[PDB]
């Protein structure tokens, strides 16, 4: 079943009936401001923090869902209804959604109005801007009556849920013309207030939310809407609320267009005041008249649009297939630069009462992102750097907002310190920029010691290197990668935390797949050593590396497939000797990339038993046998019933590395259909088995051993995006980054008779177009640029600001 | 207006219309299962603990408001309704709600068919009993359907609410019978369950939240309710609840009786299953047994009955105001008793986060259960003392559960330790149990570090005698009992607590209301120094006592009433020199308590002052003027806006020591004046202006400078019950327990003829009769016992278990 369609010309998804399998959300804002909305209006705003500065109330797990947003009324002789048929759930004529790139759309129609909303947060701007057009599309005059409604948040999510015996007398509002202004604590210690403001005269407003709606009526039908009128109700504690009402008059075929504005306004704590107990509002209305006509919000929108067009401008792709030119020149980097702004703060999966992001999740989304915003990935690069402890280990979570680490969380989790090399390997492979590697960061974000970039990358690497094992593989510690299999935890009690609470000394338990990205990312340290003129350093590095590569083969293989860990008793974890978890994903797919075991057939087997024991229509599960009882030697992974989350559920951040591992060992055609399997354009002819956005990626898709098998869950915030764009951009389409300039090595269906690339890299744009003249899926057997032969398969740097013609023969 | 009215015979309050101002609501459970349920059938059961044992999911602050229960739908040949009224909302021919002693009764007809409803917790059972009367009382047989409804909670209301991101996949279910059973999270660290039964065949039953109502339709229609037939759905993650649905056959005049039954079990770690997967139901079996019939429920509910009628029995008044005999008799001990089983965990205000109640809330909640539960104080007041500090200071939150105070939050509340003296003081007069003095109790609940509780009570003295200031005050550390009143903060930074945040040393703010506190509970220290033999320890005490009595009258006075504090930088506060807050009335309340100064006048001016400045027909506000803005060197008290919590607010908690006061100068008819305005049973009449239950006490009312001035928010849960009924029990009716026995000294208006009052004391009952012959308010003449005059007013002890007549003639 299908709820909609892509409309690739104007960049959008068109939701076509309101009643989706799940609501359908999208994010505006860039910088400070953040909106989230569904293809029903509902959602939230909130500036920089959705846990300290959320503006409007939103409640998640509600009965109905989503419920609650930026809701309009429209009043016709006694009936009511809602363009985006929420929350009043009337009937409309026609009905529409247009989810774009930082904006959306909602068109609904009944009794001959049509009214249309667009929604969006402008460049440099702390507000969300809603310009509505009411237009009447009958055979007589109207008298219709329009309403607003936002409902306002304390400030404080978790305080303003849990904190009622305060804040329940607390709530203070100001009405002045057509702007009502949300000020709660602004007396006490808050410099910042919020307003609802309409560029037009009002008949009347609302900010109590027991006037606007009754105690015992729901969002479907407000008291002073279904009576037709406001009651200019001022707000005094309990639920400050924003509502304006508009008396309007239409004649046939006559429409009007009104702006309302929710803005956020800092005021320096000595202009607070313009007078004793009344605020300053001279921002507020330089923001308001800055959007009081229709033609400057137009401008504004075309200016956005612009924006984003050059934020994807960077990676454009034409091929055959429209659901891969849309899947990658548009979603992909769309969710990637979304994923950047937000990190892991508010969704509808996510309250956004969480803390911050994890330290390899900043890390790995820097390789989605870096090739939009070079100079922002720097910045972060540099931030993350700074948290880093002196002996190489890292804090779990990173705080972006104050650009630090959480020391409550703390560390021990292992595999953290190789993501910034990696990071680090990535950005300078992206822009060439070596000059990062000579600054000077601090160490626990003191700035006292202080060293440069490539002493953290040594200490990264030194902390694996200590911190071996009994076999000679890295000691799991807390955790790796997978954040549920902790083998030192041996936890009996109901309420303490998984991944931070410890039994065992941690001396014994090991991982192949921590081993295994030591073995991928050596590589890029060891040429990183090059570069700086240590050669002692390097064959150090190397050396260990081999000894690493030898740990593997020796005590990681179990015979068919990669071994995944050992447990604090020594007994091998993911072996056919198991009685359940005989095979996981995540080792496999490292060791592949780390082209460990590609000569004897190891890599062929092991990717050949992943296809054979873990493959479903729907992707790739974690781990068969699913976990059926409580393992208390493994932690939280056999606490989720089978065929979910870690449970042998699919988690697509995974397979891109199976993607990988399948371009390595030269299969093509397996990889694009492991591609396939969970790509959003692919799978939207199944939206209603999917139940999430056919648009992004989701965090987690039911497994086989599921009766939900198919059903996708915590959409939007993964690293699946960068990850699954690293993997379809550089690992099959072959256009990938390397320390000389761009390496070209496709790995592609056979059937496939070529495609090309425009890809801006280094100050120039290439234009790579690849053909397959004998249907072949790898293999380079001539490259020419500019019309001109040359050797290997980098392409020269040039930095003129041109356009490179490259042929590519396979 | 008015919304209901008071069966006295059956203790119940009756609440005939389903729209109140707010829902009123009630507390089912006495010792470990227990349950808040509203007058529509809403609200949510838990296992001793709201925040790590919540079974049934409750939505604050909604929208409608109070979404979510025990509902029942009754369905009829399309139509469909609800007996509560609530969720469905739809016109009822009569409806009715009856509030007991740990139980409620819901009645509801429409089209003929009625259906009453009873929710209690029996006792020694961990489960809530809903017994179901569906009778037809039209023309004509009737084919209905009859529609059960709870949903659960995943045991974490916090992660209920918060963790979307891995609680969405862990929700688990079995169906077996008639019984539904929640086991989320069961085949791991966990070994309870919970259970939804009824003892009859059920046509079908539902499980999936999405399944019984449907993603867009709300509890007011589910979409099975709608189309009249269960879709028999297993619960697999999302939302897990319980729903069984019976086909019922109705004659004319016949009816059907059914028992619901929601159960929580706990099984060892070694006798969890019955089979691999499959959970061990021999104790809910058994459970649901011991109430598969009515008789057994009527049985039950009349042994309830029984044991809250012998709690209430050892207070009876008798007197000519039937409001005051349903305050004392029946409602104020009540909710002393709730209040003690409850602590403030959950309410319609408190959310049920919390993880624990004040040190000084449960010294101050004994003084008035004491009376009823005597042993229980005392292990009560052995805890709490167990949970002090060697210095002598105390942890200001007390967790009852595990019986530990909040390290976390700390200590510095300096009056704190004083609370210990005054409820070990009330329990050897309610008991004469000395004994207590002598008990090993451990400092800081270390056995090691034990002493004797007359060692506690020296420690809890000397804290104050040690912490004096430059004038010889008590030196007020974060806070006082005006939690609000934080000198040593200085914030100007938001979301940082007003009271764990100091920046300042603490060395010059003092309070003068720890100074009344010293001086009215050092002389009950001082009379257990005597007790004890120690004459040379009792001697100091009393120099003490007389030193900081001299310091009030020096510089505690402001010239026509009591000076409330000093702040930080030496000027008073409380003073009429400010241009704000004048006045208090804490310092008031205590210090005349504390008789120090009846003989100049003194304090007549100070209670005068009071009336004049502070006095509302609604109750006292905290202080006058109120704060318009905001005073760093106050802290929190000057953030609220002007008329509500501690900004100029009225709190009956401290009303009640205003009563005590007037008693104290001998002004009965102010005292009895001040306590109208707060009693429940006399503003009922003026309930759409009070907005909440009119048959408990609530924390704070809407002062002169509100809007809402009149209106009260944190009902059910507070001091306020204990001290009011100490102060019309023992200040105004004037029975008191002392030491060597019942002290009589009433203070009532002068209009009354005279009233009886029968007390349960140390193991006899003494019919008290006071007559007034000549109208005074103070001061009795004689004092006959079994018909002997006797000297003094201090009544002789038997301890026989007989009844003796008391008369008291003014």
């Amino acid at each position: 079943m299908e709820f909609g369609f892509f409309d690739d010309a104007n960049k959008e998804y068109v939701i076509t009936v309101p009643r989706t399998p799940y609501p359908w959300i999208n994010y505006l804002g860039t910088e400070n401001f953040f909106s989230l909305i569904s293809n029903t209006a509902g959602g939230y705003c909130f500036y920089r923090d959705a846990r300290l500065r959320r503006i409007t109330r939103y409640r998640y797990n509600n009965v109905p869902i989503d419920m609650g947003g930026r809701y309009f009324y429209i009043y016709d002789n006694g009936d009511f209804w809602s363009p985006g048929w929420s929350p009043v759930k009337r009937e409309l004529e026609s009905y529409e959604c247009r989810h774009g790139l930082g904006y959306t759309k909602i068109a609904g129609k009944r009794n001959g109005i049509k009214a249309e909303v667009t929604f969006f947060v402008p460049l440099n701007y702390n507000g969300e801007v809603q310009k509505l057009i009411l237009k009447n599309e009958g055979q007589d005059k109207k008298k219709i009556t329009l309403f607003s409604f936002i409902e306002f948040c304390l400030w404080n999510a978790y305080d303003d849920m849990t904190n009622f015996q305060r804040n329940f007398s607390t709530g203070e509002v100001e009405i002045e013309g057509s702007v009502i202004y949300h000020k709660t604590e602004y007396r006490e210690r808050r410099n910042h207030y919020a307003f609802y403001s309409v560029n037009a005269k009002i008949s009347g407003f609302d900010s109590d939310r027991d006037s606007f709606i009754g105690l015992y009526n729901g969002f479907d039908a407000p008291q002073a809407v279904v009576n037709g009128k406001s009651n200019n109700s001022v707000a005094d504690g309990w639920a400050p609320i924003a509502s304006h009402s508009i008396e309007i008059e239409l004649n046939p075929g006559e429409q009007k267009e009104y702006v309302f504005i929710i803005g956020y306004v800092e005021n320096k704590d000595e202009e607070k005041w313009e007078s004793k107990g009344v605020i300053n509002k001279k921002k507020a209305y330089e923001m308001i008249e800055q959007f009081n006509t229709v033609e400057k919000v137009d401008k504004a929108f075309e200016e956005l649009k612009s924006y984003w067009n050059a934020l994807l401008s960077k990676y454009f792709l034409e091929s055959h297939d429209e659901k891969l030119n849309r899947m990658v020149n548009i979603w992909n980097q769309y969710q990637c630069m979304v994923t950047f702004n937000m990190s892991r703060s508010a969704s509808y999966f996510e309250s956004g009462i969480g803390r911050g992001m994890g330290f390899r999740d900043s890390n790995q989304d820097l390789l989605g992102f870096v090739h939009q915003i070079p100079e922002r990935a720097r910045e972060r690069l540099l931030d993350l750097a700074a948290t880093q402890l002196e002996d190489g280990s890292a804090y779990h979570q990173y705080q972006p907002l104050t650009k630090k680490g959480n020391n409550e969380i703390g560390s021990n989790f292992n595999d953290d310190p190789l993501w910034l090399i990696l990071a680090t390997a990535a950005y300078i492979k992206e822009t060439g920029d070596y000059s990062i590697l000579k600054e000077q960061v601090p160490f626990n974000n003191d700035p006292s010691k202080a060293d440069t970039m490539f002493e953290h990358l040594t200490r990264s690497f030194y902390h694996v290197v200590n911190n071996l094992g009994p076999h000679g593989l890295p000691l799991i510690g807390r955790a790796d990668w997978n954040d549920c299999l902790n083998l030192n935890c041996f936890s009996t009690v109901p309420d303490e935390s998984f991944q931070t609470t410890t039994s065992k000394d941690g001396k014994v338990a090991e991982s192949v797949m921590i081993a295994g990205m030591f073995v991928f990312i050596g590589k890029d340290y060891v040429k990183l050593c090059e570069y700086m003129g240590l050669e002692e350093e390097a064959r150090k590095a190397q050396q260990h590396i081999d000894a690493m590569k030898e740990a593997i083969l020796k005590y990681g293989y179990d015979g068919e497939w990669f071994l995944r860990a050992y447990d604090d008793f020594g007994r091998k974890v993911g072996s056919k000797e198991n009685e359940e978890g005989k095979i996981f994903i995540e080792s496999q797919g490292f060791c592949v990339m780390a082209e460990i075991g590609l000569e004897d057939g190891k890599a062929l087997k092991a990717l050949d038993s992943v296809k054979k024991y873990l493959d479903t229509p729907y992707g790739l599960v974690l781990q068969n046998p699913a976990f059926t009882r409580y393992y208390i030697e493994y932690g939280e992974i056999s606490t989720y019933p089978p065929g979910y989350k870690e449970n042998a559920g699919i988690f697509c951040h995974n397979n891109a590395w199976i993607i990988c591992a399948e371009t390595v060992v030269g299969r093509g055609d397996m990889a694009f259909d492991y591609y396939r399997k969970i790509a959003p354009a692919y799978i939207e002819d199944v939206s209603d088995i999917h139940k999430l956005e056919p648009y992004v990626y989701a965090q987690m898709v039911a497994g086989k051993d599921a009766k939900r098998h198919g059903e996708a869950k915590n959409s939007w915030l993964t690293g699946t995006a960068a990850w699954n764009f690293v993997a379809i951009s550089q690992w099959i389409l072959g256009v990938k980054p390397d320390y000389d300039g761009l390496k070209i090595d496709p790995c592609i269906p056979k059937a496939w008779d070529g495609y090309k690339v425009t890809r801006y890299f280094r100050g120039s744009t290439y234009e790579i177009t690849v053909k397959n003249p004998n249907h072949v899926s790898k293999g380079v057997a001539k490259i020419t640029v500019d019309g001109n032969e040359i050797s290997g398969n980098i392409l020269p740097v040039f930095n003129d600001g041109k356009t490179h013609k490259v042929e590519v023969i396979l």
